[PDB]
């Protein structure tokens, strides 16, 4: 019902990159 990984990957990876950067 709640497809977390998925959404993880594919809407979340340039989001990911930008918050452990914290500056994109």
């Amino acid at each position: 019902f709640l497809p977390i990984l998925a959404s993880l990957a594919a809407k979340f990876g340039p989001k990911l990159f930008c918050l452990v950067t914290k500056k994109c």
